[PDB]
């Protein structure tokens, strides 16, 4: 999902 290149931000 779209929101999961949030995670990779981490």
């Amino acid at each position: 999902d779209m929101h999961d290149f949030f995670v990779g931000l981490m």
